[PDB]
């Protein structure tokens, strides 16, 4: 809407106070005009209607526990694009600040979040699987993440290809957790999950066979559930992108992390410039490889650690 930009302040799902980019016109909206062309939250009411309605509030005060799926949608939709923008010179995610448009309350006992092509939707969860999903900067930055993904590699939602665009999803979902650095960790989804289990999450990147996913291309799933494991064998790549930050020796295969930030650097390249929409992992490798190349060199660390990685993975 046409008005006049302003700051609220509300509680996110977790009890946390922060600020939020506003705008005036007889209500305050969540619409953010100081990023891109604008970031815009919607209330959809506990239906399935998309977008629903934009979200207006009389006094710029986000308090009340109907607000705060709205208010850390908003947010950690912002956090992501400063991410994007100040790390890799991304605006938006198709590059040209395209308007980011997000809707909370999403049906009823909702156990999910997700890009549908066009926007962010976010379940509120039962109350026992998930509390409302906004709440995970890491969930944010992953859906959103896939907007990315479609918009440069158009990585294909099946088999291989599909869990390297759920595995880049992942990636950079926890890169933007370590950006916000509030409790950061390479697991998924854990601040929204299970609110009366302690220590667990959807999925784990350091060690995916800690919640039953493949860490070895042997262990590959081969069957048709999840679109071909997309939400499966991702957690062989996503074991690969642990070891080039962090290092290890995982099935005796010894990897030199080189840190977060190469990493990242390193993944944005394939994904605008080499993945395609049918890449397979050994095309990744590949692709990885080559990014690391031209980045840091031929015969860098950063490209000799890519190979070690996805040799401790079994990929070739
Ligand atoms: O895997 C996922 N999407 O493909 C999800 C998205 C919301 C929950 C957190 C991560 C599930
Ligand atoms: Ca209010
Ligand atoms: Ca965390
Ligand atoms: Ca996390
Ligand atoms: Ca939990
Ligand atoms: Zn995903």
């Amino acid at each position: 809407i046409t008005g006049t930009s302003t700051v609220g302040v509300g509680r996110g799902v977790l009890g946390d106070q922060k600020n939020i980019n506003t705008t005036y016109s007889t209500y305050y909206y969540l619409q953010d005009n100081t990023r891109g062309n604008g970031i815009f939250t919607y209330d959809a009411k506990y239906r399935t209607t998309l977008p629903g309605s934009l979200w207006a509030d009389a006094d710029n005060q986000f308090f009340a526990s109907y607000d705060a799926p709205a208010v850390d949608a908003h947010y950690y939709a912002g956090v992501t694009y400063d991410y994007y923008k100040n790390v890799h010179n991304r605006l938006s995610y198709d590059g040209n600040n395209a308007a980011i448009r997000s809707s909370v309350h999403y049906s009823q006992g909702y156990n999910n979040a997700f890009w549908n092509g066009s926007q962010m939707v976010y379940g509120d969860g039962d109350g026992q699987t998930f509390i409302p999903l906004s709440g995970g900067i890491d969930v944010v930055a992953h859906e959103l993440t896939h907007a990315v993904t479609d918009y440069t590699a158009g990585l294909i939602y099946q088999n291989e290809s599909g869990a390297i665009n759920e595995a880049i999803s992942d990636i950079f979902g926890t890169l933007v957790e370590f950006y916000a650095n509030k409790n950061p960790d390479w697991e998924i989804g854990e601040d929204v999950y299970t609110p009366g289990i302690s220590g667990d999450s959807l999925r784990s990147m350091s060690d995916p066979a800690k919640y039953g996913d493949p860490d070895h291309y042997s262990k590959r799933y081969t069957g048709t559930q999840d679109n071909g494991g997309v939400h499966i064998n991702s957690g062989i790549i996503n074991k690969a992108a642990y070891l080039i930050s962090q290092g290890g020796t995982h099935y005796g295969v010894s990897v030199v992390g080189i840190g977060r930030d190469k990493l990242g650097k390193i993944f944005y390249r394939a994904l605008t410039q080499y993945l395609t929409p049918t890449s397979n992992f050994s095309q990744l490798r590949a692709a990885a490889v080559q990014s690391a190349t031209d980045l840091y060199g031929s015969t860098s660390q950063e490209v000799a650690s890519v190979k070690q990685a996805f040799d401790a993975v079994g990929v070739k």
